Order: C-alpha cells, then structure tokens, then sequence
C-alpha cells in the first residue's frame, strides 16, 4: 500500500484474516512448527528463540526471573525474549503465558484474589469480571500478554486437589463466572461470532478456558485420571461453560491431562476437532497442558513420536513442551516430511496461533509498557480483592443454640481480645496454592494483610489484641478475653498432593479451636480449598465461617466479622457429612448433606 518494501502482514490497517494468510503463505516448515512450540523461560535464550522460530514462552508455577523481582524486572525479561523473536526473518512476536489464576499470582507484590471456589460463593459474576479486568492490568504490568485462566472445571468431588480452582459443583455457577473472560480480554463487539478469539488491546490479555474437558469429573477426584460418565453427563455437566466461553470470545483452550471414558483428552480427535473446533466453531488456538502429550502414553514420555503424532492429529495447535523443544520440533518435522501429518494440519494450527496474535494486537505492541508497571499491587485492586474476600465468606454457624446472643458481628471495642490459630497470621496459608510458588508456601510470601493484622487495623484503639498461635486452655481462661477469633484449616496444595481421601484439617487446628472456645466465646475462621470434615469444629465453636482461600487482603474477613458488612456468601458446593458419601452432588441419588449447596447464614451490617 503506497511503500516499495511493503509487506501486507506488517500493515496494522489490514484485516486479521488477510494478515494471517499473507504471513502463513511466506513461512517455511521450520517457521510454522516454531509457532506451534511453547517453551519454558527456564530453557529459553535469545539464540534458541531465533534459531527455532519459537512461537511462545511460559512461566509455569514458580518460574520467575528471581524471587522478589519487580514489575520492571519481569518486563525486561519478557522484552529480552521478545527482542530475539522480533529479530527472526519474519519477526513474529512471541506470546508469553502464565498462570494468573487469582491475580498475577507468581509475582511478588501482585494482588492475590480469592480462589475460584470462594468466588463461586459470591454468586457475583460482575465482581468476577472486575477481577478479570484488574488481573489483566497486573499481568500487563509484568509485560505478559496471556493468562492461563479461567479454570472452568466443574469439580464433582472435593477430594480433587484442584477443587478450589472450580467455582462450583454446579455448572450453572461456573457458566455464570465465565465473565472472567471479558474482564481479562475486554467485551466482544456488538455483532460478534461465537467461537472467534478476542482481546481488546495492550491493556488486556488473551484468556484460556481450561482444562478441556471433564477435568472436575475424575474418578475419586484423582488428578489427571479418568472421567467416567456418558456423553449426556459430559455434555450436561462438564461442557456447557465452554460454550459460554466461545460466546465471549475466549482466545485459547487448554486440553486436560484427564481422559474421558478411557480416551486421553490430548489424543481425542472427536472432542478436540469434531466438537470444539467443528461444532462450537472455536477459531482461536488449542494448547496442550504441561507435558500433556507425553502423558498420552504409559509410562509418560515413553513414545514421544507417538505423542506428537496423536496430539497434532487430534487437533492441538500449540504444544506446551515445555523443555525438550529440540526433540519436539525434530519429531514433528519428521512426521510432516514423511507425510504422517499433512500440511493442512500444520497450516490450521499456525492460522489459529497467528489469528490470536494478530487479533490481540501483538504485532503492533510486542513490547511491555513501562507505565503499566505501577498497576502491580495497585490499592484499587486490593480494595476489589477485599470486597471479593468479604463476599466469599459463608457463615455456617452464629450461636450454639437458637437462644444464644449471636456472636457475630463482634464489637470493635472490647478491653482485650484473642486472635489465635495456625492460620491467623500466615499470609501464605490464607492464599493457598498457586501463590508465589506452584504449591503455595507458608508465611510472609508476598505483600498482604493477615487476619491478625486485619484485626489490629479494625479494632478501637482501646482494644488490646493478643496473638497466640496455639494457646492452651489455661492461657485462654486466665487471659481476660472478651472473645476470640481463631483461624485454622488446610495447608497450601495443588493437584500433585492435594488429592486427599480423608479431608480432615491438620493438627493442631481442632485442638486449638477446642482450647480457645472452651475458654471464651469464639469465632472460628476456617481456611480451606473445599469442604473438609467440620462437625468437630462446629461443635466447639460459637460461630464458624468458611473463608475458603481469600487471598492477600485479610481485611475482607474482618469487614464481615466486625459487621462493616453483612455476611452474604452461599455455599457453592455441597458440604458432606462424611467422606464415605463422596461423590455426592446436589441433585444426586441419596443426597444427605451436612449443608446443602446454597446454604449460608446472614448478618446485618452494624
Ligand atoms: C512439577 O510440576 C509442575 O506442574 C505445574 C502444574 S501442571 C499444568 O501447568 C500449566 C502451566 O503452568 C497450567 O496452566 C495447568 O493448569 C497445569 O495443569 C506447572 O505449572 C509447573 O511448571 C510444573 O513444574
Ligand atoms: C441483627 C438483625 O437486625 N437481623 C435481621 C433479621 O432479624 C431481620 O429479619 C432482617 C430484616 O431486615 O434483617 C436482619
């Protein structure tokens, strides 16, 4: 268009499909396969990115330039990688992805929002939208353009170690919370075609609905195992939120490690190509999970040639290798060179990858915006997270008998109060998994406000606040306490080790609640990623609050304990009486819950 060295794909005024086709028709097989390859930052260097025409990088959980890195360190890392990609012959910018699943959670100082189960308790899709918006800003603060979220798993058994990543056992709640998508990506246009990818621009990020499909239905909630259920239950429980995601223009879809009636999702042509692509008309890109194609075989990794063939023929577009890029590229090249994988399949994968990159404006803004750095941890975002944490809490008990004075809301003025328990002053525990590290961690791992700090920030200046993590019964009886706040619950976990058959919280937890509550009236704040065995905690407590994993802003808990707002959260999951009942979901066979889905007591603001 009017310039002698004009190249259509580099013209920002041209339609996405014309730019995609113009670039595709120029590309070598190596350039195409390179687009289909995502690698860890851990194995990336400028030479590797350029020489192998790499399409994408990620940080997996915990993969950071260093502990404590600033927003600008992250931007410089990403820009460094981008500079190498932009130096290739075609200058195709890479997309950098990360798990920003409750805020930009690998990053020191990022606001940490409640995990999804808690957000399910809010029944507030617009709140979740706003969390998508703020999350996109904090992701862009670190120069990253792609978030592996939302997890739209419908967790059907809380024994799953990722159940906290599911908004609900009820697909309708999960469906409603796909509002995260236009938060992260921006609202789609008036006349948008369902299935088309969308990202508004450099202040938004590409999203990822994950993990397709039936990841929350696995047998015994075993991570990555088999989901046994007929087409009718897959389609009526596990699938419908994918269609909501298509309707809101989700840019990518990550495949599950799990199998459906014994067929690995990473090899399932019928569901990946026949259904997602050809029926839902998904036109963005399909990405593997981490070594997901390796896991097609048993043992994993034992026929990588097969893994590459099966996956790429099933319809996956981009492979999260994430380490052995040379072997992946080599193998896929050999398959294409020997006619095992046709060029039409490569061309489809590359079309989709490029369609997402061009749509989102990556060719126009490949580099980080330094003015966005200050969005990290922004106080407006913390206020939003604090609102979310507050709305997530479900009050399960407020008085031992129907005749007692309600314990909550507590008075902010009292001569002396006790805050106690393993979880009262532990930021990492109140954040849970996928915070700083993959598995979360213990202690002051980022910037936030623990429940103890929140108490001290809320009470009258005459109120003496005593902290003891695990006091004995005598300490409490002698203390002259008006009341106690005791917080206990689960330790941080994920998939690999959150898979638990007993669901009873670690000691000391119960023993501390018993010592505290046997001495003074007590409000027990239970921190968990899921329902856990709760009868003994309930029997000891005057009041008991399921706080889930509320994130960095512990003042959302005290906002409700001290009556600045009323409790409004409702269970988004069934609370079982015994683990022997499981699986047990609302609508079931012999449904006998301790608390049904939807239960929650309320209070009025004081
Ligand atoms: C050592 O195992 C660790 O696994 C985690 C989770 S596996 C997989 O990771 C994807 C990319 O981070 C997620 O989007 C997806 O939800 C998960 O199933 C991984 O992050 C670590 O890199 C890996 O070390
Ligand atoms: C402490 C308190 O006022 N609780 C009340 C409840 O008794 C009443 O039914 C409702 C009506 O607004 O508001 C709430």
């Amino acid at each position: 268009h009017h310039a002698a060295d004009y190249v259509l794909y580099k013209d920002a005024t041209k339609p996405v499909e014309d730019r995609v086709a113009d670039l595709l028709g120029r590309m070598t097989l190596a350039e195409k396969i390179g687009q289909m390859t995502q690698i860890e930052r851990l194995v990336a260097t400028p030479d590797v990115l350029r020489d192998n025409f790499i399409g994408s990088l990620l940080s997996g959980g915990g993969s950071v330039p260093r502990k404590g890195a600033t927003a600008k360190e992250w931007q410089d890392m990403v820009d460094g990688f981008q500079k190498a990609c932009m130096s290739t012959r075609l200058g195709i910018p890479m997309i950098y992805g990360i798990d920003a699943v409750h805020g930009q959670n690998n990053v020191y100082g990022a606001t940490i929002f409640p995990h999804n189960v808690g957000l399910g308790a809010t029944r507030d899709p617009y709140l979740v939208k706003r969390i998508g918006e703020a999350t996109a800003l904090e992701v862009r603060a670190t120069g990253i353009q792609y978030a592996f979220a939302p997890c739209i798993a419908v967790c059907r058994d809380p024994r799953w170690g990722r159940c906290y990543e599911s908004y609900s056992e009820d697909r309708r709640i999960v469906q409603s919370m796909t509002e995260l998508i236009p938060g992260l990506q921006g609202d789609v246009p008036k006349d948008f075609t369902s299935g088309m990818p969308f990202v508004a621009g450099k202040n938004k990020v590409a999203a990822c609905a994950k993990h397709f499909v039936g990841d929350g239905g696995t047998v015994d909630g075993i991570n990555e195992n088999n989901t046994i259920i007929n087409r009718e239950g897959l389609m009526n429980i596990h699938m419908p939120a994918y269609k909501n995601a298509m309707d809101k223009g989700v840019s990518t879809v990550m495949i599950s490690y799990s199998s459906w009636n014994g067929v690995k999702m990473h090899a399932n042509q019928d569901l990946v190509t026949g259904y997602l692509k050809d029926t839902l008309k998904f036109k963005g890109f399909v990405i593997s999970d981490w070594e997901g194609i390796d896991r097609i075989t048993t043992p994993a990794g034992s026929d990588y040639s097969y893994s590459v063939k099966a996956s790429i023929l099933a319809g996956l577009d981009m492979i999260m290798v994430p380490n052995k890029y040379q072997q992946f590229i080599s193998i896929l090249t050999g398959h294409v060179n020997g006619g095992v994988i046709p060029m039409s399949r490569i061309d489809d994968a590359v079309t989709r990858i490029l369609r997402v990159k061009f749509t989102m404006g990556l060719f126009e803004n490949p580099y980080a915006d330094p003015a966005m750095a200050e969005q990290l941890g922004k106080q407006e975002h913390r206020d939003l997270a604090r609102e979310a944490a507050r709305k997530s809490l479900v009050l399960l008990k407020n008085g031992k008998t129907s005749t007692d004075a309600p314990l909550l809301p507590l008075p902010k003025k009292a001569p002396k109060i006790l805050v106690a328990g393993s979880h009262a002053d532990n930021l990492g525990y109140q954040c849970g998994g996928w915070t700083i590290e993959h598995q979360g961690d213990t202690g002051r791992t980022t910037v936030g406000t623990t429940i103890l700090e929140a108490v001290k920030a809320a009470v009258d200046p005459s109120t003496v606040v005593v902290f003891a993590e695990n006091p004995d019964a005598e300490f409490v009886k002698s203390g002259g306490f008006s009341y106690a706040i005791v917080a206990v619950g689960e330790h941080p976990y994920t998939e690999t080790k959150g898979d638990n058959l007993n669901l009873t919280i670690p000691e000391p937890g119960l023993s501390t609640v018993q010592a505290v509550c046997g001495g003074v009236r007590c409000a027990t704040v239970l921190i968990s990623g899921r329902p856990v065995v709760v009868q003994p905690l309930l029997a000891a407590s005057d009041a008991l609050v399921a706080a889930w994993l509320p994130g960095s802003e512990g003042q959302g808990v005290t906002d409700a304990l001290f009556g600045d707002f009323g409790f409004t959260g409702r269970l988004p999951r069934t609370w079982f009486k015994s683990v022997d009942q499981l699986p047990m979901n609302v609508g079931d066979a012999h449904y006998d819950p301790l608390f049904r889905l939807g239960y929650g007591l309320t209070t009025n603001a004081t």
